């Protein structure tokens, strides 16, 4: 039927009978009482059965071959739905489609019933998810380790234009993909004290929390490789607190560790630290167990790589030291050599308020042995700084893992650099910034540590799965090899003047837009013109992402329409979506502003259907898979030097949207690949930002010289968008005028003018589409298969493989 | 192979391949890594598959036939293990035995891995479990409704002779028998306030807790009937408490409702009341839902029977009134007529401190509408008392549902009597006591309400399952019909002089004793002589059960041995087991005393192996199934008038033990059935107890006149059994001498002398066994099939059926 595999008579028949088996025996239902949910679950279990044989054989294969194992430690895995992805990677999609059709069911309908696994906040968690997909596809013996949160990222409800948070009870109906492994429960220790004795230190009088693993299969693309994601759940020991009733009820305290994912500004809360240690301690025991079945720890770095995703699992470094020194009785220097060689660290931001700095008094109480080890690491590290740069006393204080001040803190990023053989940023510009500024001192001491690994996205989920129409028209011309080798899309360059292809690309986009326009009316009763330019900015709500700069453009368009109503303008649907962190007042104000503009714009009779402002509620992976293929314009407009990479940008590029963006994060490499003529770049570069900070940013200057901007500010201040509460947006205006760290006004003019260029191109469908083809054609670099191949070869010391395991 | 069904070639082959299917696909295991637990789970799932077809067909059958539905409401269901019971009732035991043997596995070994479902304390909960079995066996459309406690009755550990409690984390490895039904979640309301309006009262500003059902199958004996036990689990709503993190963590508060089973003295704790209302509110919604699919509530009592097991679900009465009056808008008198006709109440004790009396101020806050309804019930009920007995002012205060005093209380038993068309005791003597004393006033007002339903036990679990050896030798002579018609055991009377049978009965007992003797050494490293008389008292530790009277006999034997060491005595193993409630100090002291006697007796060289005292740790259903078939002597020695029925007594009778007991509870009917000559009855009758209370019980009198008793007390006081802590047992001595409500000393002489009679009979194996045959032969009355047949006909108005549903 498509790129979605074969629907063989033997297979369809077999799928139908296993479906019916599961509905009967597994769900305990008859057809007369079954709901669409029961049908979803029956399909899920049928597809799951096809995984297990390969899953068992994969893990047996690693035991025999004993390859180097890669452990990817993250506190976030933003997986989304699993059903379709599993079908795609197993080549079962057409077969299941046929089998369900023959049972009289719509598969697409059943797919919508699946809950997102939302065990992440955004980019970091989605990166981990793409990475797992790519690692299985490239045949690496890799394991994702994290926490099985019982509540993922909150569901966002918009009420009166305000964000409301709702617990994401994703496990309510059960999770068919996971397998509880209560038999492999491990203990994790907290609190206690350190005893020194005849042969070394001993950590005693600890409280024990049990870590229970749950295993989820991670299938590679059509290679019969199925890797494991292991997520730990907190359980109280059976003698815990052991009137009687309270002791039993107080078990909840220990089990709170895995209850909820922390939303995205660093807050030093005890439960977060407990989560961080919990994942690290249980994971390392598992790592070591598996190594001992392979004791000379000299070979440890030959058999084990540990990748620290951000500083969240940074306690892996002193935990590994603790185990090697205190328990295995290795000498400090050998243990340290092993530790540095096995660990690598990925930095994910340059925003200072995101840097993890734990108060010493917290670590003192919770992890007293780990504090001692950290002090010792610091001492020996600073002795090395001192010898390399004698007399440089300020370097010593800058490089210290211990920050003095009001409260003493441990800098977890400094810990990670010292205890890892590799440190990488997530895009070229970001990795350069790391070496030039934030970690300049560390780079000078150990230049060899510092690398770049530009982020990527998986072409399975982010093309084949969410945009089958585009996947198919591409397959027609160049075949199917590109799915696991996205560089082949370059071959599409020879079709940029092909009138048939141009027509098809544009047709697929139109179908996508019509499909999404329908979804909006069906699920949210909101009306949109599907012939308008779909202008979309979807990502977390943050001041650095400048949803506010978008808001200023939108208002400019509205004000230009009201000034010259009978003048022609390219019609646009501007869609903005994303969650604000619960405590982030300003982000919550931006959402209210967006809806408030919509309230005015969407009901102005003069505007007509020429301009529409829609806030996309409850943005998440499943919604991303719907809007991204429908987008014409991708808004990637962070202040230059603030967005480490971005990954949403790459998803839009692959799906036929043109990009308006600053020279920030991966936008730089994206524009470099496609050619700048095929991108809408505007605004300050990093160097212009630095220049502005030196002179001093004065927002008033822009307000004074730009009349169109002045009008918008006065509209906001006077209550134009808030008639009942005239001063509603005083906080926003005040920040823009006096306290704007992200220089919204400084890029306003170039942004508005660049937007005019976008609109002019959209008037010429043929030339828009040819530029689109030029973007899709050069998106190959941004496959996570490329990213992971680079980690494997340049960091982990292993060779990827496209070789299939026997079915 | 036995009474355990056919092992057909077709069936064995099919069981083996489904076993392997489940191990592979369901457990995700290979044979090389599988533990015995995995094998247990693979067998459990294979057997479970055979239930579901019949389960679905049973429930479909009830929907079509629309019979009267029986709802059995209990806060306790003491189910034990399910695997063997399911095999037995499905006739799959020999087939699975063969199939597992051929896979190279020992089924008995796998059976021991299953955790007890310990969702009850003792007799009340086990009664509910036997009742469910019998109701399915008799083809009644019956449902067990309760709470899915995540922690059942605590595991008892004995440490230094002291009881320690350990959380019973029974769900740790999962429960293959249950099916979550998240789709049938119902809301339950707490707190709030009552508004009065134009058309009646309205309960508003409530907090909502969700009730999520879990369904467990209940198979009848070989009739293809599979009924449902539905257990509610508490879930927080998704907007609950909705900084953000705390709101999510505080969800635990609502979910604490179903966290833990309260152990067995009435404590008026809020969480217990919440549990009581939670089960009642969710259950009644389900009851009504199912009735509306059958609105004229006149027919409600024709289609619905609700059995209140004790006063724990007594809130069903005002809850049903609330729904009918406030929501369905029926007039008070019609609603009340419906309520009385649908509800029936079973009383389970005469001990005053066990009676549930809830403080008004608690109900005021938690259930304000229900309080109003209760006051109205009381008012109308007392108007009826006043008219029937004019001027009798003390009757009015005695009969009131509202008790005045320090705190105002609601008497839940008075509520149950007023709102039910039937009230029953659980044995003839108990039901007579109810009418003569505790509820005399109520019986005088409404004599027709009061009935008796003598308890019973299921012959499936308590003969076939736990004593296959005895089941088989019985089947040889009289066939298999007795399993579902236990009255047929009378036919064994014609074998009392049969030398072959006598030999077989005695052989089975010896095998049972040797089997248990081995278990003791294997699992607890304790040594016993299997040729000794197995003297066993197993049940909850309470002063009324008089484990202390047993302790006095044991010490008497020891002291008689030490006085005349070279004199011959019948060797005995005295085994005592049972849990003490966590707050019950005296019960905890009795356990310590038992172990303390063992400490002295078991290591006295002079005693030899003539006397042994063993405390049976962690008594529960699975342990009951092991010790009961091994017992020679059943100790049923409560003070006359305190044990409402007992059910352990009946289990021992069925399994070839002789009974030493008082004329209490069901002992009276047991001795009546077998003939008193075939029982060892001793001690005061109820009337002798009354006589002693009138004169005043003086323990000193017995101490003064009985030298052997004086010696024991002085041994206890001086520290004979506690050399390090001489005064350890001062509390026990003091209670016996001055504060003994249960007249231990008053029965001492007759008990010791009666025990001598037991020992004399044990010296004559042939005559012991002939008396044993006489007991087994007349145990038929005590089948729960008989009990349930009586409820069905005399209370619920339905006819039992032995007719098989199609396979
Ligand atoms: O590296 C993944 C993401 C982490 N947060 C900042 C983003 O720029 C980045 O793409
Ligand atoms: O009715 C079941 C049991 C309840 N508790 C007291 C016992 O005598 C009785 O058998």
């Amino acid at each position: 039927i498509s790129v979605r595999g074969l629907a063989g008579v033997e297979n369809v028949t077999e799928l139908k009978k296993n479906f019916n088996r599961h509905l009967h025996f597994t769900l305990v239902k008859d057809r007369n009482v079954a709901t669409p949910r029961d049908y979803y679950f029956a399909l899920a279990h049928t597809v799951r059965d096809h995984l297990v044989g390969r899953w068992i054989r994969t893990q047996q294969h690693y035991y025999e071959k004993d390859p180097k194992r890669i452990y990817y430690l993250s506190l976030e895995f933003y997986m989304g739905r699993t059903l379709q992805n599993t079908m795609v990677n197993l080549a079962l999609e057409n077969a299941c489609d046929e089998a369900t059709y023959q049972l009289g069911l719509d598969m697409e309908e059943l797919e919508e019933i699946e809950e997102d696994a939302g065990l992440g906040n955004g980019g970091l968690g989605r990166l981990a998810a793409c990475f797992l997909d790519s690692m299985a596809t490239l045949g690496l013996a890799a394991y994702g380790y994290g926490i099985r949160y019982e509540f993922g990222i909150f569901n966002q409800k918009i009420c009166g234009g305000w964000q409301m948070e709702e617990a994401d009870d994703w496990l309510r109906y059960g999770n068919p993909w996971e397998k509880a492994r209560p038999e492999f429960t491990l203990p994790v220790h907290f609190y206690g004290r350190v005893e020194h004795t005849s042969q070394g230190a001993k950590w005693v009088d600890t409280q024990v929390v049990l870590a229970m693993p749950y295993d989820t299969p991670v299938p590679g693309y059509r290679n019969n490789v199925v890797n494991t994601m292991r997520l730990w759940s907190a359980k109280a020991p059976n003698d815990f607190n052991l009137g009687y009733i309270q002791a039993v009820l107080d078990r909840n305290l220990a089990e709170n560790i895995s209850r909820v994912l922390y939303p995205n500004f660093f807050e030093g809360k005890e439960l977060r630290l407990k989560q961080e240690y919990f994942v690290v301690a249980a994971t390392l025991q598992d790592i070591i167990r598996r190594f001992k079945s392979s004791t000379n720890f000299d070979a440890f770095p030959d058999k084990v790589a540990i990748q620290l995703n951000d500083t969240h699992p940074s306690l892996a470094i002193p935990e590994l030291m603790r185990v090697l020194v205190d328990l295995e009785r290795l000498d400090w220097d050998k243990a340290w050599e092993v530790t540095v060689k096995t660990c690598a660290y990925t930095n994910h931001t340059v925003l200072p308020e995101a840097l993890e700095r734990w108060p010493v008094h917290l670590l003192e109480t919770l992890l007293p042995r780990h504090l001692q080890i950290i002090y010792e690491i610091n001492q020996r590290f600073l002795n090395r700084v001192a010898a390399a740069f004698p007399g440089d006393v300020d370097r010593l204080r800058r490089m210290s893992l211990v920050e003095e001040g009001a409260v003493k803190r441990i800098n977890m990023a400094h810990l990670c650099i010292a205890g890892s053989h590799a440190v990488n940023g997530v895009a070229r510009i970001h990795s350069e910034i790391l070496k030039k500024t934030i970690f300049k001192d560390f780079y000078e001491l150990e230049p060899h540590k510092f690398q770049n690994k530009t982020n990527g996205i998986t072409p399975r989920r982010w093309l084949v799965l969410c945009n089958p129409g585009l996947a198919e028209i591409i397959a027609e011309r160049i075949g199917e090899e590109y799915i696991s080798d996205l560089d082949q899309l370059r071959k599409l360059l020879s079709y940029v003047d092909d009138e048939a292809f141009i027509r098809d690309v544009a047709k697929v986009k139109q179908e996508n837009k019509l499909k999404f326009a329908a979804y909006l009316e069906r699920e949210y009763k909101v009306h949109i013109n599907p012939n308008s330019l779909f202008d979309v900015q979807v990502k977390r709500i943050h001041e650095y992402k400048r949803q506010l700069l978008n808001c200023l453009h939108v208002i400019t368009l509205y004000n230009r329409i009201k000034k010259e109503p009978n003048k022609f303008v390219v019609p646009r649907t501007v869609m903005i979506g994303g969650k604000a962190a619960p405590g982030y007042h300003m982000a919550k104000m931006i959402i209210k502003l967006i809806t408030a503009i919509g309230d005015v714009v969407n009901h102005d009779p003069v505007v007509g259907d020429r301009l529409r402002v829609i806030f996309l509620e409850n943005y998440r992976v499943s919604l991303a898979e719907k809007v991204i293929p429908a987008a014409d314009l991708s808004e990637q407009i962070s202040t230059a030097g603030t967005e480490a990479s971005g990954t949403g940008n790459m998803k839009f590029m692959l799906n036929g949207a043109l990009t308006i963006g600053t020279m920030d994060g991966a936008n730089v490499e994206m524009a470099e690949e496609a050619g700048e003529e095929n991108f809408f770049i505007f605004g300050m570069r990093v160097e212009d930002v630095d220049r502005l900070d030196q002179r001093g940013y004065n927002a008033q200057e822009y307000y004074d010289r730009i009349p169109e901007l002045r009008q918008i500010i006065e509209q906001l201040s006077s209550g134009f968008f808030s008639p009942k509460q005239p001063d509603l947006f005083k906080d926003i205006v005040n920040m823009l005028m006096h306290h704007d760290r992200f220089k919204v006004f400084a890029d306003y003019e170039e942004y508005v003018k660049c937007q005019e260029r976008v609109s002019a191109l959209y008037k010429n469908p043929r030339e828009w589409t040819r530029m689109v083809i030029r973007n899709i054609a050069t998106s190959g670099k941004f496959s996570s298969d490329r990213t992971i191949a680079q980690y494997a070869r340049e960091i982990w010391g292993v060779e990827p493989s496209r070789q299939r395991l026997p079915a």
